[PDB]
């Protein structure tokens, strides 16, 4: 069994919502019970948003009282998500985003979607590609990019272009859909082009302005094939090997026109019409994602190359080519900002291969459907960038096709009662925050997870009559990650992003402050942390993080290059009780202690502290991947909680 065993992929991409606000609850994803969140420049956890009213921390929508079902939608293009992003201080959601940024729906307020995720897998680190609204987003999830250089119609940072116009002033890239059709890959878009919403980006593209009525390009891709349609193509079994679905306004999920349980009702019934053929639905993956957040808060740090500095250098490190990421041309505002990656969006990954409730948090973006289908049928989309290649996976971590499960779906919620929902609930008055804010919860449990190609380390090193830390971003695992360093000392100041390809390493200096005191917070995908705290003007102590997957352990190893020795302390913070080993380390050597991490399913969260020194800490968190599946952080819900 493995991915050549797919006939068929269908995407149906939704409209405007983020993570955190479906799924900021559910059980074994990381939503806001996150132990690893990052932090605000004034120390407080991202949660801590301020804006001209105070403080307003995450807050229920409550669809029992208020009109949430149908909640007013919040900005969502390219200068206000940036705004709320600021450089990846994530500090900005409420004066960009409004109050209503902050809302989120829990279980009773949007069954189906909770179904949908614990009957198959949920994808807690998919982003959406492109910070701000629609057409370049969808522009991504098509050709890959959003012509970032400009010379074939882009840079792409608005709608303008999500609708029919003169065949001169057509983008010029090519879209992912001929490529298909020159190798005789078979797709179609399932659309009405009476009711699309604007949502198919392939009518901005002169060769579709320009073609014939029968050209395949518009047969496929700009013609009209609704639901029905589709279910005769399953019941015939002549459905395409690439399918790409465009809801009608009302039932897009976005919150203009729509809702959730009208997306929901949508959806169900793509479900019911995949399903039509057992044999069909045996060979097919559908995967459901959104466009981007809305204007919807959520927490994860989008991974994101570095900024551009004014003289040509780079505020952070990449060893991936980020040129096509940045910002140039166009509009005036945000120059030399990233372009994405966006805030996470909901993904949810629907196959035979894929069932169970699974969770995978492997970093994702609109670029990695494409992905997925290069490895599947071979065909290649060089408009990606180096940067996506390298930071975007291609979502065959999401399946295991080795297992298939063709029995019967588990029953979902029935959504045949939308248009009575939605009349009776926007009877009920606007949903507001509370008077008081207070953190939002998530409930303990884990939720069996995927392998992840990830294996990451950051290494300090100082010198006593040095002037800064030195850390090592080491990425010996299968795919790149970007690490994105915090400044605790430093609340002007952006974080810098190093980006890491696979089976590489990069370094840099970080200066001491006017004491020669550093702190810092470095995270990593699915929640790898380092912590770095100290001074830099006895002993010298240091330590260094190693895996040993095939045996099941981590090495943590103990340094002191000082003249004196020092008694290192390394003390679990949530996965053992608290347990805590002591190491007598002589001057000018190492000692080694090795943890087996069998009974924490390979999580671990460790603070190495010395005697004598109140400000010296290296912690280190994450899970140890081993190339088998595992569980979701069995500690999730806890928040900062530690021993
Ligand atoms: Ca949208
Ligand atoms: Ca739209």
């Amino acid at each position: 069994g493995n991915l050549k065993d797919v006939e068929h992929v269908v995407i149906l991409m939704q409209e405007n919502r983020s993570f955190d606000h479906y799924f900021g609850t559910l059980k074994g994803v990381r939503g806001f019970g996150d132990r690893m969140a990052i932090p605000l420049p004034d120390g407080q956890r991202v949660w801590h948003q301020k804006g001209s009213k105070g403080e307003i921390l995450p807050y229920h929508f409550d669809t029992s009282t208020t009109s949430a079902q149908r909640v007013d939608g919040t900005p969502h293009t390219w200068p206000d998500a940036q705004q709320a992003w600021n450089e990846g201080r994530m500090d900005k959601w409420l004066p960009a985003k409004t109050e209503r940024s902050l809302g989120y729906y829990k279980e009773q307020d949007i069954a189906f979607q909770f179904a949908m995720a614990n009957a198959f897998t949920i994808c807690d680190a998919y982003h959406c590609s492109f910070q701000g609204g629609t057409n370049p987003n969808r522009l991504f999830l098509w050709t890959g990019t959003n012509d970032p250089l400009g010379q074939h119609g882009g840079p792409v940072t608005t709608n303008d272009h999500d609708s029919n116009g003169p065949v001169e002033q057509g983008y010029t890239w090519t879209t992912y859909p001929e490529r298909l059709q020159a190798a005789g890959i078979t797709w179609r878009v399932y659309q009405d082009m009476a009711d699309n919403f604007s949502d198919n980006p392939l009518i901005g593209f002169r060769q579709y302005r320009a073609a014939a009525p029968d050209s395949p390009l518009i047969v496929n891709g700009l013609s009209t094939w609704k639901l029905d349609a589709l279910k005769r193509d399953v019941l015939a079994n002549s459905l395409p090997q690439v399918s790409w679905i465009v809801a009608p306004a009302k039932y897009s999920e976005h919150p203009g026109p729509s809702s959730p349980i009208w997306g929901a009702e949508y959806t169900s019934w793509v479900l019911d019409a995949l399903t039509a053929n057992p044999e069909v639905w045996s060979k097919t993956a559908l995967l459901v994602m959104f466009d981007e957040n809305d204007g919807f808060f959520d927490h994860i740090a989008p991974p994101a190359a570095p900024s551009l500095n004014k003289d040509g250098t780079l505020r952070g490190k990449t060893t991936a080519d980020a040129t096509l990421e940045w910002h140039t041309k166009g509009d005036i505002r945000y120059r030399n900002q990233p372009y994405g990656l966006g805030p996470r969006v909901p993904m949810y990954v629907i196959s035979p291969w894929s069932k169970g409730g699974w969770v995978n948090s492997q970093v994702f973006d609109h670029t990695s459907v494409i992905r997925f289908l290069e490895q599947r049928f071979g065909v290649m989309e060089p408009n990606i960038s180096p940067w996506r290649r390298a930071v975007c996976g291609d979502l065959t971590s999401a399946f295991n096709f080795a297992n298939p499960n063709n029995e019967p779906f588990p029953e979902l919620p029935d959504t045949s009662q939308a248009d009575a929902i939605v009349a009776s609930q926007i009877k009920l008055p606007k949903p507001k925050p509370p008077a008081v804010a207070a953190m939002p919860k998530q409930e303990m449990g884990i939720r069996p997870a995927r392998a992840l190609p990830y294996e990451l380390g950051v290494h300090a090193r100082y010198r006593s009559g040095g002037d800064a830390l030195s850390l090592t971003f080491a990425n010996t695992g299968k795919a790149g990650a970007v690490f994105q360093v915090f400044d605790l000392l430093d609340s002007e100041n952006p974080p810098k992003r190093y980006t890491v390809g696979a089976r590489k390493r990069l370094h840099d200096s970080f200066q001491g402050d006017a004491s020669g005191d550093y702190h810092l917070e470095v995270h990593g995908p699915n929640g790898f942390l380092r912590v770095f705290r100290g001074n830099l003007a006895a002993p010298l102590p240091e330590v260094r993080i190693d895996y040993e997957p095939l045996f099941g352990n981590l090495r943590v190893q103990l340094i002191n290059r000082g003249r004196h020795p020092v008694k290192l302390t390394v003390k679990d913070n949530v996965y053992r009780q608290g347990e805590r080993r002591t190491v007598n380390v002589p001057p000018g050597q190492r000692r080694e202690v090795r943890y087996s991490l069998r009974s924490s399913g390979n999580w671990y969260d460790f603070s190495v502290s010395a005697q004598g020194s109140d400000s010296f800490l290296r912690r280190f968190s994450g899970r140890m991947e081993d190339g088998r599946s595992g569980f979701s952080d069995p500690g999730m819900g806890l928040g900062t909680l530690t021993f």
